[PDB]
């Protein structure tokens, strides 16, 4: 059955979408609506081995008092970004193992969704031949670890619909066995529209014996910019799409869920903008006032 279905997704009380709605003066309607929907808290190289469990096991507690189920994306791969305007990760592949160990630490036994590494298997062909298989090799390592928490929905990421082939992206899929986890994910950080994801999705579903996915839709309500470089970099006319649920219209389709959390930038993209990852309340505004509210 779908794991998702059954209870709301967790609302982050501590994000900074409700920070800048609290501060608003006077409240604005863009910010709340957008800071009371739920998205995902991520976690990267800023969270160390040493402490990440306590981090975890803290918000899906978190989660689970609040009668909810607690999204996860995990952005700490080596070579991460591949050096561009999200660089980052950990140093070394020993480092993400003992990572991902104390992240599994901190699951327990508890309910979480994790979205594991947003563009490291459709990114991976910047890597030399021997650090692809590497990342290959990490990411299976995080799916055979983080599943020993039964009630983890683990969701490995799949890039999107213009991105690798489906099967090109379900051979990777099937390397990292993605069979053990619950499926894959697409659209993470992007624009495309959710009936495109759905034909992609189902594609790779049937080249990953029927694999379930979920899609990113915190920015794709008017789909993607016109067709350019860096049309993904913080593009102008965007808005927010369907909010999270598990109705969805995809036969393999679990959730829609807000992955990448609007209002956060996506990197400098070559205009000095703010650093990728940093709130910006006006792009959350934008983006919901781009979808009529
Ligand atoms: O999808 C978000 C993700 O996009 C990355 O760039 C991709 C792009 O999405 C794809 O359409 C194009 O064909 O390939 C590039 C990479 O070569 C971007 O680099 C990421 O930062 C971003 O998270």
């Amino acid at each position: 059955a779908n794991p998702l279905a059954g209870k709301p997704f967790y609302v982050d009380p501590a994000s900074a979408a409700m920070v800048a709605a609290r501060n608003a003066n006077p409240p604005n309607a863009e910010l709340t609506s957008v800071a009371n929907t739920p998205q995902s808290y991520w976690l990267d190289q800023a969270f160390p081995p040493a402490t990440v469990g306590g981090t975890v096991a803290r918000y899906t507690g978190a989660a689970q008092a609040a009668g909810a189920m607690p999204v996860l994306t995990l952005y700490g791969i080596p070579h991460r970004d591949c050096g561009s305007y999200a660089s980052g990760g950990f140093a070394t592949g020993t480092d993400y193992r003992g990572w991902i160990d104390a992240v599994a630490s901190g699951l327990g036994s508890s309910p979480a969704t994790i979205i594991v590494e947003p563009d490291a298997l459709a990114m991976a062909d910047c890597l030399s031949p021997d650090q692809r298989q590497e990342r290959f090799d990490l990411v299976r390592y995080a799916v055979d670890t983080l599943t020993r928490d039964p009630a983890a929905a683990v969701y490995v990421d799949a890039g999107h619909s213009r991105w690798l082939s489906a099967e090109a992206m379900a051979a990777r899929l099937n390397d990292v066995g993605v069979g053990r986890a619950r499926g894959f994910s697409l659209n993470v950080s992007n624009f495309y529209t959710t009936d495109e994801e759905i034909g992609y999705g189902e594609a790779i579903s049937g080249l990953t014996n029927g694999s379930h996915y979920v899609i990113d839709t915190s920015r794709n309500g008017a789909g993607p910019a016109p067709d350019a470089p860096l049309n993904w970099c913080n593009p102008s006319g965007r808005a927010l799409g369907a909010p999270p649920t598990t109705a969805t219209a995809g036969a393999h389709a679990d959730a829609y869920l807000w992955i990448k959390r609007p209002g956060e930038s996506d990197g400098t993209c070559g205009r000095g903008e703010p650093q990728a990852g940093r709130f910006v309340s006006q792009y959350a505004i934008d983006l919901a006032h781009n979808a009529g509210q």
